[PDB]
RNA sequence: GGUAUGGGAUGAAAGCGGUGAAGGGAAACCGAGUUAACCCCUAAGCC
């Protein structure tokens, strides 16, 4: 896996991850797209940062993960790119996303929150 | 009067696009549409 993946992420919280996506994006406030999730980081903003495990050229997203700890802000990676653009809900791929508001995704984005901070180690 | 290199509508079993479309800007900022015939609006420039 590429160097910006720090630590394995178990399907089915991957999943959660894509699944609050979903919901975030349809009854709170996400952004899309590694412009808008860095400056979402830089700004404090982002209550959980989804990264694709596929991305290529690595250095796109690489400056994410430490990005994320010094802003004291969650982080979590997902397999595709392509899957994470669909749950943001365009019709491209997606190499990062940033929730902003969670919406009805509150209580997930923190389960994954909180195990996302354990896969720090 | 003609004329779009400017736009509106349309934009597919087509192309491009969050690895940033189009548009604006010196930059920051923008952040999801867009590409071309026909139709429609406009006519700076050109005839
Ligand atoms: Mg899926
Ligand atoms: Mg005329
Ligand atoms: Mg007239
Ligand atoms: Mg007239
Ligand atoms: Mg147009
Ligand atoms: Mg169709
Ligand atoms: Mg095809
Ligand atoms: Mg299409
Ligand atoms: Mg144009
Ligand atoms: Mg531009
Ligand atoms: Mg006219
Ligand atoms: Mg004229
Ligand atoms: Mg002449």
């Amino acid at each position: 896996k590429p160097s910006y993946v720090k630590f394995e992420v178990p399907k089915e919280l991957a999943e959660k991850a894509l699944q609050a996506v979903e919901i975030a994006r349809d009854t709170g406030k996400i952004r899309k797209g590694t412009n808008e999730t860095t400056k979402a980081v830089e700004r404090g903003q982002a209550k959980l940062v989804i990264i694709a495990e596929d991305v290529d050229p690595e250095e796109i997203v690489a400056h994410l993960p430490p990005l994320c700890e010094e802003k004291e802000i969650p982080y979590i990676y997902v397999p595709s790119k392509k899957e994470l653009g669909a749950a943001a809900g365009i019709e491209v791929a997606a190499a990062s996303v940033a929730i902003i508001e969670p919406g009805k995704a509150r209580d997930l984005v923190e389960e994954i929150a909180m195990k996302v901070r354990e896969l720090m180690k």
